């Protein structure tokens, strides 16, 4: 069971550049709009201290290169929300396609379009963590990639990275400017949050190794969600929430195995270990994996 | 350190879907030709013990329906290449992107875009396995999904799929036709030779271990060429080649640890195993990262 980015092409379409200044940064270009990250605005300098609302006043539309390419968009218009800029261009562009700005919850996936100087660089598939950060692969000049789902050729765009943390992991926004977790966008010792194992992805990959044949560790117990709950965070489990049992309600379905007899298998692996037994060829407990995506790996999605 | 695949968008423009029969599956539209498997003109029986040139020679230019999305595009000609159908259609693809067709080696990498009836689905990295398989994710109607790399905006068609083995592993052709392996397109049970793991890739992913600040399995030890390549084939690992010291050079460089000093370190994991721990988040040795695909994400 791998890893499974969705189809790029529809945000390669809408990637461009972003300069202002020496500083040169990733753009999301949708309609008459393009999104990047606010600290475009900043230098070297004005990082480490910014006061954003009076660096902008200082600024203009005609201090923003927007390129698709090679080709220049004109600014005609300028505003921040949040930590985004959003700059209206000339130009409508015409691969924007059907498209939702979402905000999404720790342990759902996304893919990322990694782009360097606005040219798409590679798509990888990611996990927001418990602590709001991604285990991204992100190079200087990534700024402003972004992160989707699609669904039915509409893109839900729920990530927008901004920078990356002492740990070497990842920190950004929605695409309304709303960091993921407690961070802010100058350059000063922040630090992750101690992380935690995301329990509805790991009961979801318990299920698609069910649905494969390897049902070693189905035992014969079940459990209530709050003592599951109160346990699970003595192995820095995530607890699960209610929407969670939800949307592991069609592999329940499909394996005929309800979703606490699974929290009571997961519960005895911990308690007690894998005894030098494997899982889908793991002795590991991957947690990267969300229902959807173990669905999506076993429909023909689009 | 992520497996990362190419951007498919040059790929998504050329996917069709291609029809003989009651069978579907996916084409690869380039110019005006399309490219799909071709026992997508078997039937049910057919497949069970085909003779290709036979069953070919009896199709008509309308037994094959091409659908482009929409669309319906009209074949004009039709003809065969190895086990690769050729659909010549009456309209050329105005997504066709600079192209090449290539043949990779084992070991080497490769993005797939995993398609259902000319619909994308989603896009991995792949390795071409020493036995000439492939470990991908494809289910029933992915034939005809293709893989492929891109270098400044040319994309490099590589495999085309054709089938599942008893295992679950995948096998499949070039974009001319040949089998990588000694499979065949004929629905008959078929195993492969017996795997081996690509040594001048574990070494590169653990360079890309060092460059992300984890050393636990690194030793003072170090070894020579030969005598690595003796454990290694001990342990079904392919041989190191001075091919592979010297591509393996920018990462050595890169972490000042030689290549035979993180030969050593391999050979130690080898004998010893891991201990339970784990690198760059595997309990096992990657072999998928492939020397170039380190050095591209680490700089
Ligand atoms: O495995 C596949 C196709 N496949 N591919 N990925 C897959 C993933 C999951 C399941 C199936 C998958 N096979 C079986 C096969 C095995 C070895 C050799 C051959 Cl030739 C076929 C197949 C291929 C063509 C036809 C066909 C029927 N009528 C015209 N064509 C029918 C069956």
């Amino acid at each position: 069971f791998r890893k499974m980015a969705f189809p790029s092409g529809k945000v390669e379409g809408c990637m461009v550049q972003v300069t202002c200044g020496t500083t040169t940064l990733n753009g999301l270009w949708l309609d008459d709009v393009v999104y990047c990250p606010r600290h475009v605005i900043c230098t070297s300098e004005d990082i480490l201290n910014p006061n954003y609302e009076d660096l902008l006043i200082r600024k203009s539309n005609h201090n923003f290169l927007v390129q698709a390419g090679n080709v220049q968009l004109r600014v005609i218009g300028h505003s921040m929300q949040n930590c985004v800029l959003k700059l209206k261009v000339d130009t409508a562009n015409p691969k924007t396609p059907k498209y939702k700005f979402v905000r999404i919850q720790p342990g759902q996936t996304f893919s990322v379009l990694a782009c360097y100087n606005g040219s798409p660089s590679g798509v990888y598939q990611c996990a927001m963590r418990p602590n709001f950060t991604i285990k991204g692969s992100f190079l200087n000049g990534s700024c402003g990639s972004v992160g989707f789902n699609i669904d039915y050729d509409c893109v839900s765009f729920c990530y927008m990275h901004h920078m990356e943390l002492p740990t070497g992991v990842h920190a950004g926004t929605d695409l309304e400017g709303n960091f993921y977790g407690p961070f802010v966008d100058r350059q000063t010792a922040q630090a992750a949050g101690t992380d935690t194992t995301i329990t509805v992805n790991v009961l979801a990959w318990l299920y698609a190794a069910v649905i494969n044949g390897d049902r070693w560790f189905l035992n014969a117990r079940t459990t209530t969600l709050n003592d599951f709950n109160l346990v699970a965070m003595k192995y820095n489990y995530e607890p699960l929430t209610q929407d969670h049992v939800d949307i592991l309600g069609p592999l329940s379905a499909q394996t005929g195995i309800a979703v606490l007899d699974m929290c009571a298998s997961l519960k005895e692996l911990l308690q007690n270990g894998m005894n030098g037994r494997t899982i889908l060829g793991s002795a590991l407990l991957e947690d990267e994996f969300t229902p959807f995506d173990v669905v999506r790996q076993c429909s023909g999605v689009v």
